[PDB]
């Protein structure tokens, strides 16, 4: 059973006009099946829109394509994000997560998804107490994407919300 098409592609900005499908495919299937992959072109003119996409076969060849950034086709380094436009944060708000939830935590279930550079533990201003939600910021956008399209999130025992930060 195949994870969602969706879930498999990667919108690759930044890209030389002179990258074609056949150049695009050929870069980007050392990290995997590509089921499909084309160049965005003008109707008429046949002129690159600077930006293409490439399908994986399954999700682990998304994030294998993902690790090998920054990835360089014909001589320029493109822009790979996971799929109506992309917010690309860094930051996570965690909810849900009540007043036993620590730093730790936090950290041992996130590092998983990305190089973590702060976690934020909410407090309230007046008493100190904890407010029951959090913010995780990391070095890169591809862990909240990875984050955010996980149905679920258990840290610490809770079933947590996990949304972009701006
Ligand atoms: C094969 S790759 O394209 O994933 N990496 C090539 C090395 C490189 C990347 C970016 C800038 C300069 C060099």
């Amino acid at each position: 059973p195949k994870e969602p098409e969706q879930l498999r592609k990667l919108f690759i900005g930044g890209l030389s006009f002179e990258t074609t499908d056949e150049s695009l495919r050929s870069h980007f299937e050392q990290w995997g099946t590509l089921t499909d992959c084309v160049v965005m072109r003008d109707p008429n003119t046949k002129r690159s829109r600077g930006f293409g996409f490439v399908t994986y076969a399954t999700v682990e060849e998304v994030d294998a394509a993902m690790n090998a950034r920054p990835h360089k086709v014909d001589g320029r380094v493109v822009e790979p994000k996971r799929a109506g436009a992309h917010l690309t944060v860094k930051k996570i708000f965690v909810g849900g997560i009540k007043e036993d939830t620590e730093e730790h935590h936090l950290r041992d279930y996130f590092e998983q998804y990305g190089k973590i550079e702060v976690i934020e533990i909410m407090t309230d201003r007046g008493s100190g107490k904890k407010r029951g939600f959090a913010f995780v910021t990391f070095d890169d956008h591809d862990s909240v994407d990875k984050i955010v399209i996980q149905k679920y999130h258990t840290v610490n025992g809770h079933n947590c919300e996990v949304r972009k930060a701006l």
